[PDB]
């Protein structure tokens, strides 16, 4: 076909890169993140919507992967928090195995040049997202050291309220959107240049965060509300003030956030959405972000990861531009990425202060007086 | 004099590199980690060994901070050990932000050929140990994660026995030496190219890494038994089993370890010490491990980090030739660095096993059932 061509032109030129994937979650429900002697399976996978003949047969140009652990449920909330700190290097760890072991298919991005890098050599350029601030323990030095690990970007909650923000699905809301540490913590997020992600959050809390953020944001897996209602899609509200803040809709394949029935989603529902927010806000505004392996099965037409092709020939042939699908596929992403290093690098120019924990004191009033007492000893010599 | 101008061309021609500076935990003490307005004091401190301008003065080359936290006193291990590994994240997040804002000054290496051209381009080459194992809470996952944060060597033990191996100051003897883990962990640290460092650990936990380790090791801050008998010190068989290792014994300046009575300790103790190992294992397996801010009051002539061409000029007074000096100085903890990324290069070569984390089952049978019936779902379309 033509436009199946077209497709597969437009997928060698530019990197469709989806925002939200959750394979390294079923490598640690499968194989307890021991891929050791597993080459054969990560190929061709036993179970899930992802594995690696499969991320090549579709042409897809980069990916966010997700290093999503979930909400504790300890009754002890302090051994809960800090065991998800645990478990968000144990899927960090399994992150950057699985692509040191696979060389000529994946290839480590942090950037949106890395992204180009990784594209140009044949890769798919392989970022990281974690889903939670659940997932740093109230620590904003672990933040700043997951982002030195290679996380690009933070939804700020999953499906549990957190000290930061409100999770879109928890009822009733614990801050009514962002708390004051959730407030300071975007200037913080803003400074060190991770990217905001506001997928999973409650509609007042995207409001808040849309308002106060110096960098452009993302939805790295959400779908539109007005074509289907539910807590997880974005409102006309958001959408507009997404516009303002210059960041990206990357819209999911979840079943539920596609259609009223969940065995009705398909291919179809998915552009609709896409067109939807491209009419809207712009199509420089709208990504893809599937949420592949965070469901047991696709819509018709994006049962895997496999599909992309067809989501691409499918744009195309409901008339949207060449450019605005490449914009849609991937360079919309890299852009704010781009806008998110540039704010990043202009406060870090200016010298902003960083955003430092709370921390119990470890030495009494005698100690000091004794260390001051000696440096000023080795002063006197 | 003309031997102080001979220290000084030394400690141009070649890094003096140190095994161990605690300077890090000053920062935590007295700034708890916010150095935000602060360049001031970090230049000239009012307590402590460690500033940077006493820093430049001392001509130093390289230095290998200490990450350390304190063992765990939490009745609850499962609490303490998870709040050891959030602190350890708060220490590695301000030595890279100390580093970060002073690059006039440091500049972060975590390599043979980083150390160089750090002190070709005359800056303190700025490395990073963490000093204990009770540090990654039970996590080999947050080991390779730290690795990748910048950690190029662990101290087994601090003062407590963990899950690995045994402690020298606390008695009685938890394992014998090292655990079964311990043993396996020694595999996996040279298999990723982590140094090992045996200061702190017990004298039998030592002999037993010594024999199984493939990669070189340190005492990143030891002294020798012999000349004062100190559960922290060196024996003389754990020297003979070191020269066989092809590691290196970094001198340590705690009074403590150097003398009977700590307030009798001076630089010549120091230079006692090093002659003593250089003489019995010859000068390539001894190197300088001051531990400088892991005590109040330094030796005479060794009270803060301005010392370092006094012990320099020391050693040449002795006797000790120019070449092994400089092998003192740093070109021997360079090659224990060169060897460790060797031999992790070699068995990541040769495709050996890491060790993986014993994780739990996530998925019932019934979730694993579903998904594999989904996945031949997909083989039919
Ligand atoms: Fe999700
Ligand atoms: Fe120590």
């Amino acid at each position: 076909s033509p436009i199946e061509e077209q497709a597969t032109r437009l997928l060698k030129e530019v990197p469709l890169i989806d925002g939200h994937n959750n394979f390294p979650y079923m490598i640690r429900g499968w194989f307890r993140n021991d891929i050791n002697g597993q080459d054969a399976h990560l190929y061709d996978m036993p179970i899930g919507q992802t594995d690696l003949q499969r991320l090549q047969k579709g042409l897809l140009g980069g990916q966010f992967w997700s290093a999503f652990v979930p909400c504790p449920k300890n009754p002890d909330k302090e051994v809960g928090s800090l065991e998800a700190l645990r478990q968000t290097l144990q899927q960090l760890d399994v992150i950057h195995r699985l692509i040191e072991r696979h060389p000529t298919i994946l290839q480590f991005a942090d950037s949106a040049a890395s992204i180009w890098s990784s594209f140009r050599a044949g890769r798919v350029a392989s970022l990281i997202g974690i889903e939670g601030l659940h997932q740093i323990a109230d620590s904003v030095s672990a933040l700043r050291m997951l982002h030195r690990l290679g996380v690009r970007y933070v939804t700020l909650t999953h499906n549990c309220h957190n000290a930061f923000a409100d999770a879109a699905t928890v009822s009733p809301e614990l801050h009514g959107g962002l708390s004051r540490k959730g407030e300071r913590l975007i200037r913080e997020l803003n400074r060190m240049g991770m990217m905001i992600d506001l997928s999973h959050t409650s509609h007042e809390a995207q409001t808040q965060a849309l308002r106060l953020s110096r960098a452009p944001v993302i939805y790295s897996h959400s779908s539109i509300y007005s074509l289907r209602a539910h807590a997880r899609n974005v409102t006309d509200e958001n959408l507009h003030l997404l516009h303002r803040n210059r960041g990206v809709v990357m819209i999911c394949f979840l079943r539920e956030l596609l259609a009223s029935e969940a065995d009705q989603a398909t291919l179809a529902h998915v552009i609709d959405h896409i067109i939807y927010a491209g009419t809207r806000i712009g199509y420089e505004h709208v990504g893809i972000g599937s949420d592949f392996d965070g469901m047991l099965r696709g819509p018709d037409g994006l049962h895997d990861v496999s599909c992309y092709p067809a989501l691409v020939a499918g744009l195309l042939e409901r008339g949207v531009s060449e450019e605005d699908v490449k914009r849609v596929m991937g360079l919309n992403v890299i852009r704010v990425l781009e806008e998110v290093e540039r704010v990043a690098a202009e406060l870090q120019g200016a010298g902003e202060e960083c955003l430092c924990d709370e921390l119990d004191e470890v030495w009494n009033e005698d100690i000091k007086e004794q260390l001051t007492r000696e440096r000023e000893r080795v002063r006197k010599l």
